[PDB]
């Protein structure tokens, strides 16, 4: 029974916009990491940046299908964005992290802190699509001072 | 040793409007529940309401000290509120909820369920209370559809 950190959400905008704000990094540097190098491409390898903290990560793309799916490898801890339209209303995203390996209780820790990171991502990709806002999410998380 | 869903986030308010935040209902049900039927108060018993997915939940207040510290029970799980001022950013919210029972993969699929919920909790807190928006996660988390 594979343990997976998973949030899910509907938003509120057409599949193809939805999609490419993980493809495109000028866009997803909105709602999650600083900067990131390049526009996902199935194969690929290329940094993701979190300036306000100390932290950048390369990561690879292992598959990537048009407006339906998005998996990248951390160098072999997965994350899978899948993407179904809800005509009339938006894209339902589901984003499941898997490859959590320890005791489960060792485990359970990481698969909360995980959990509610990839909710962050979701929630403040929400707020930029649907209402032009920055919730800022990912770095008032962990403010300095904690 | 005990498992524990947990989601926290810097809310940049005052400590007293951010507590206020969950005390008042006609305030909570901006981002969470439908409908809360009084104001918490410490030993009541309430009900909250979440009339988008036809459910009601009775809860008891066990604990609630003034701009410090909320803890409910449901009949028995409990959650705890933590705020703490963080003088040079805003009020830091931390939500743990444990009760959760068996110790395997029983367990983490809920207490995954039980992290994203407050997650979205926190976020629709943070963008009602810093930006005046009804994000509206609780009820765009399970569009009826798919």
């Amino acid at each position: 029974a594979q343990v997976v950190a998973k949030a899910e959400m509907l938003i509120r905008r057409p599949i193809a916009e939805v999609f490419e704000a993980f493809v495109d990094p000028a866009i997803t540097a909105r709602f999650w990491f600083s900067r990131g190098d390049a526009r996902l491409e199935a194969g690929k390898r290329l940094r993701w940046h979190w300036d306000m903290y100390g932290v950048s990560q390369e990561i690879e793309v292992k598959d990537l299908q048009t407006n339906r799916r998005i998996l990248i490898e951390w160098p072999p801890s997965q994350v899978e964005w899948l993407f179904e339209e809800l005509p009339g209303a938006g894209t339902f995203v589901s984003i499941r992290n898997s490859g959590f390996v320890g005791t489960p209780e060792e485990v359970i820790p990481r698969v909360v802190d995980a959990t509610e990171g990839f909710t962050l991502v979701l929630a403040g990709l929400k707020a930029c699509l649907e209402h032009g806002i920055a919730l800022n999410l990912v770095a008032d998380r962990f403010p300095r001072g904690l």
